[PDB]
């Protein structure tokens, strides 16, 4: 096979750092629950206009490290992308959770870190890494009747922004392609019920078409998390 190839020649997102102020705080637009309890942890933060990029980058895990002050680690730690920073202050800015703005500090110097208020830390995108028995969870949005169905993939640990969610019914062969709206909740009404388990088909930025069939349950309800 000769000589190994070197890394394929794909788009990619960066590998370089990008400079952000960073603030924290102590029902997000992208829907998630849950984020004090696995797998986010509390590792989460509102992320302005270019990194919520309205709604597409709510799986979103970037890895954020710190020099500023003393207390800075000056190591990384990743961040998982759960709402919008509505009121930026620079270019980018991270208002992180106060767990996550600590998590930058040294051993033991999460508060005093904590207590900066607002410091510079740089950051790059990467993939995200979720604890093992996590699986990618659809969950069925409320007001969601059998003729209108709006969904949320939650934990799709791809390489890119899910760009495209379609669903087929056990039983016919055509696909419902669901259209995107803000927070990365795709919806579809139709003069069709919806009764019949469906598959749904997500394909990430690449082109990767995964499929995670009859997931939905005939007879399935709004407002509920449905796993694969
Ligand atoms: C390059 O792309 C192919 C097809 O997706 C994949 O199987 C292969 O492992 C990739 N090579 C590297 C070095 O990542």
């Amino acid at each position: 096979p000769k000589v190994p190839p070197g890394p394929n020649i794909t788009a990619t997102y960066g590998d370089k750092w990008l400079d952000a102020k960073s603030t924290w705080y102590g029902g997000g637009a992208c829907g998630y629950k849950d984020v004090d309890k696995p797998p986010f942890s509390g590792m989460t933060g509102c992320g302005n206009t270019p990194i919520f990029k309205s709604g597409r980058g709510c799986g979103s895990c970037f890895e954020i490290k710190c020099t500023k002050p003393e207390a800075c680690s000056g190591e990384p730690v990743v961040v998982h992308i759960t709402d919008d920073n509505e009121e930026p202050i620079a270019p980018y800015h991270f208002d992180l959770s106060g767990h996550a703005f600590g998590a930058m500090a040294k051993k033991g110097d999460e508060q005093k870190l904590r207590s900066a208020g607002e410091l510079e830390l740089q950051f790059r995108r990467v993939k995200c890494k979720y604890p093992e028995g996590t699986k990618v969870t659809f969950h069925v949005e409320k007001g969601s009747n059998p003729n209108y169905l709006a969904l949320l993939v939650k934990y799709v640990n791809g390489d890119g922004d899910v760009v495209a969610v379609d669903i087929k019914e056990k039983g016919k062969d055509k696909w419902i392609e669901l259209k995107e709206s803000w927070g990365a909740i795709w919806r579809i009404d139709t003069p069709d019920k919806l009764t019949g388990p469906f598959t749904v088909r997500y394909t990430t930025e690449g082109g990767t078409k995964t499929e995670a069939e009859d997931v939905i349950p005939e007879g399935w309800k709004a407002d509920t998390s449905y796993e694969s």
